[PDB]
């Protein structure tokens, strides 16, 4: 397990998201599903010139898995997944420009629901989550586990749990006062009003 510091701009963005009073928190799910949809676009597009990239799984879908007892909401896709370089450097590098630009806008008057147009929608997960775990598998790399409870640091480590084949699992350890996002009626309402035009099956896993 390696520990890394966030870039100052990203760390600043996370502090803002965690400690700003913002009631329209449900937008986190639209942003995470948009991330999955982009990941699925990319693997499908690349498979058009190299069909062997789908040997790790041909189905392209998004699963939403709430867990009331663990107080976790998990978003699973079979998209392209992320490499070690993605998790530690490349995505952060791209995010720096959008993050800084996003924090300017937050002072021009723009509100938090706009985070998506800056390419940094993933970090909206910290509106509802005290800790975020990302399990991801790219065709050209091993399975890795990313985790952060904000505070300016994050960890990456090789994962040894069950293999995923290919794709990304985002595990939101929900805050105490945010368990409404574990209710199936609530999840269905958010999906239908923010993400009804996603080009892949979105499946809600009902708890038994
Ligand atoms: C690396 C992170 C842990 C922290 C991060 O900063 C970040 C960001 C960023 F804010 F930079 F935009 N985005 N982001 C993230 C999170 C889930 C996914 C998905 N569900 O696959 C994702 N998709 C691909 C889509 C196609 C791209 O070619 C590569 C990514 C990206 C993360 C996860």
């Amino acid at each position: 397990v390696e520990t890394f510091a966030f870039q100052a701009e990203i760390a600043q963005l996370m502090s803002l998201i965690i400690n700003t009073f913002y009631s329209n928190k449900e937008i986190f799910l639209r942003e995470l599903i948009s991330n999955s949809s982009d990941a699925l676009d990319k693997i499908r597009y690349e498979s058009l010139t190299d069909p062997s990239k789908l040997d790790s799984g041909k189905e392209l879908h998004i699963n939403l898995i709430p867990n009331k007892q663990d107080r976790t909401l998990t978003i699973v896709d079979t998209g392209i997944g992320m490499t070690k370089a993605d998790l530690i450097n490349n995505l952060g590098t791209i995010a720096k420009s959008g993050t800084k630009a996003f924090m300017e806008a937050l002072q021009a008057g723009a509100d938090i629901s706009m985070i998506g147009q800056f390419g940094v929608g993933f970090y909206s997960a910290y509106l509802v989550a005290e800790k975020v775990t990302v399990i991801t598998k790219h065709n050209d790399d091993e399975q890795y586990a990313w985790e952060s409870s904000a505070g300016g640091s994050f960890t990456v480590r090789t994962d040894t749990g069950e293999p995923m084949g290919r794709g990304t699992k985002v595990i939101l350890h929900l805050k105490e006062d945010q368990t409404e996002y574990l209710e199936e009626r609530r999840i269905k309402e958010i999906v239908k009003k923010h993400s009804q035009f996603i080009g892949y099956p979105i499946t809600l896993f009902v708890e038994k």
